[PDB]
């Protein structure tokens, strides 16, 4: 997924790592297996794990929610390994906050939507439709042109992130993941983006009891900002096993 973000001032700090055996590491996200292979073809590359994943304690289990490091977790458990370097967040202090990403495409419009409709989604065209998704009424907003509700809740969203990965493996449309909606709606005035998707954020308690139900969100649901990103470390994959 190509991604624009803002270019947020987030600071590096020094926060030491510790061990924590993958198997009590739970994802909140459905894997990219291309992020998989390039994770693995770096760290079997090296042979050095540089990049701590960042970690939840998930209340009243043995278990951590992964908040950042989904690839690197599964990369590791396929190579063999059994451990990784983690730092743990306080993920519920004021200071982390979670959004989401909102997918725009320059494209045909009318291929997208009969794909949704045959993966069991309707499209209804709808003024009111970003003011519902953002009120978490809906599954997603389309905008563009013209304004369409996509019904309904997680199952609902998934089918939409499935068939829009779908037709950009197909090639017949060109596929943004957008930090935040204006600098889609910035980029659409301008020309380059047709349409974007737009869903409410998950929230924090929603993210944390997804996992303790065993689910997942389809890839690029959430966007954290964090109150920092970890300085780099120096851990051998050897380590790991
Ligand atoms: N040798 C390495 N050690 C640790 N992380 C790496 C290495 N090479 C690539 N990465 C990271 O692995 C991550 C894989 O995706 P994710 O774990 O989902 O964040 C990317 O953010 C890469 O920066």
């Amino acid at each position: 997924g190509v991604e624009k973000v803002p270019k947020y001032d987030i600071p590096t700090k020094k926060v030491d790592y510790v061990f924590i055996e993958l198997d009590k590491m739970k994802p909140h996200a459905q894997l990219v297996q291309k992020e998989l292979e390039a994770f693995i073809e770096s760290v079997t590359g090296s042979g050095i794990f540089w990049k701590p994943m960042l970690l939840a304690k998930v209340p009243g289990e043995d278990m951590y929610l992964i908040v950042d490091g989904h690839h690197r977790w599964a990369g590791l458990q396929k190579l063999g390994a059994k451990r990784a370097p983690s730092v743990i967040l306080d993920y519920f202090s004021d200071d982390v906050k979670v959004y989401t990403w909102y997918p725009a495409f320059k494209g045909d419009l009318n291929e997208v939507v009969e794909r949704l409709k045959k993966e069991g989604l309707e499209v209804i065209e709808d003024p009111e439709a970003e003011e519902k998704a953002e009120r978490g009424e809906i599954a997603f907003a389309l905008v563009g042109e013209k304004s369409f509700a996509i019904p309904g809740g997680l199952e609902e969203q998934k089918k939409v992130s499935k068939v829009l990965d779908e037709m950009s493996v197909e090639g017949k449309i060109e596929l943004i993941y957008y930090g935040l909606k204006e600098d889609a709606r910035e980029d659409m005035a301008k020309g380059e983006i047709d349409y974007v998707f737009i869903r409410k954020a998950p929230t924090k308690e929603e993210v944390m009891e997804l996992v303790k139900r065993g689910e997942v969100y389809s890839p690029k649901t959430t966007r954290h900002v964090l109150p920092f990103n970890p300085d780099k470390i120096d851990v051998k994959l050897e380590e790991l096993f």
